[PDB]
């Protein structure tokens, strides 16, 4: 049993739900959110923005102190950080970005980053800015993540048309 509310299950492992994954963070504080990262870490807008911004910046100074020490990430990777005020860790996972030409069958191998943690709140990886097709990052997530995982959908229309169109 956990704390994550409102969910509509999808399989024996992932769920998926309306909402903004700040506001959930906030209320849950799970043991891991998920951020839909760039291999810069640089928090600048989408997921990533939001999750920074609640953090008061907080988020952007230890990803810089990262990347000074490590170099960036690869697309497909991830790195475990902080949570801040939002979670106790957060996983920074680095899917396609569409409209930079990334290779969209790097998606599988961000969300293979999942199976690493018994249970996540987590976005659906290079939707949104980054260009895929959210039935498709469903479908992905679904058919590659074996821990749990709570998937917050910011926009209504798309989580209806997720649940709708769901197999
Ligand atoms: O897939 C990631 C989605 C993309 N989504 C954005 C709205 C329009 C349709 C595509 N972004 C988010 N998902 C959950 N919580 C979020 N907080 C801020 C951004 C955000
Ligand atoms: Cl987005």
């Amino acid at each position: 049993v956990n704390s994550f509310s409102g969910y509509l299950k999808l399989t024996d492992n992932v769920y998926i739900k309306n909402a903004d994954i700040v506001e959930e963070a906030k209320k849950v504080k799970p043991t891991v959110v998920v951020n839909a990262a760039n291999v810069y870490l640089k928090h600048g807008g989408g997921v990533a923005g939001a999750l920074n911004k609640a953090t008061n910046n907080a988020m952007q100074v230890e990803s810089d102190d990262y990347i000074a020490t490590n170099g960036p990430l690869k697309v497909g990777g991830s790195c475990v950080l902080s949570g801040h005020n939002l979670a106790k860790h957060c996983l920074h996972v680095v899917g396609p970005n569409v409209n930079k030409g990334e290779d969209i069958q790097l998606l599988k191998s961000a969300y293979e980053n999942f199976n690493q943690h018994e249970v996540l709140l987590a976005p659906l990886l290079s939707a949104g800015i980054f260009g895929a097709d959210p039935i498709h990052s469903l479908r992905v997530c679904v058919d590659t993540v074996r821990t749990n995982v709570y998937l917050a959908v910011f926009d209504k229309n798309l989580y209806d048309k997720l649940v709708s169109s769901f197999l």
